[PDB]
DNA sequence: TACAGATCGATTATGCCCCAATAACCACACTCAACCCATGATGTTTTTTATAATGGGAGCTGTCACGGATGCA
């Protein structure tokens, strides 16, 4: 997987609601990984590794 | 005149003293280990060092996706 940004998608993973959870993701060729996540809620989260 | 026997003289038997090997039984012996006791060379362990030194991450891990509990807040 090339490095860069790459945004993503839930398919029925929460199966309570069904809605899509759309991700964003940062992958540098060498260091620390970022992830930007949404939530059910709507709200943002952040990952690192 | 025809027909008999009769003793010299030879192969066969049977046994054993020796004896030229036969075997067990007993006598004395050197050489080669085996273990030990040192001498010493090699091995192994312990001790100390006084300018000053005062917080790693070591390479993460790279990303599957079910279910069943599960411990909370």
């Amino acid at each position: 997987r090339s490095p860069g940004v790459f945004f993503d998608s839930d398919k029925g993973k929460t199966h309570s609601s069904g809605k899509v959870l759309y991700n964003a993701r940062i992958i540098p060729y060498r260091g620390s990984w970022l992830d930007f996540e949404f939530d059910p809620k709507d709200n943002l989260f952040v990952r690192i590794d």
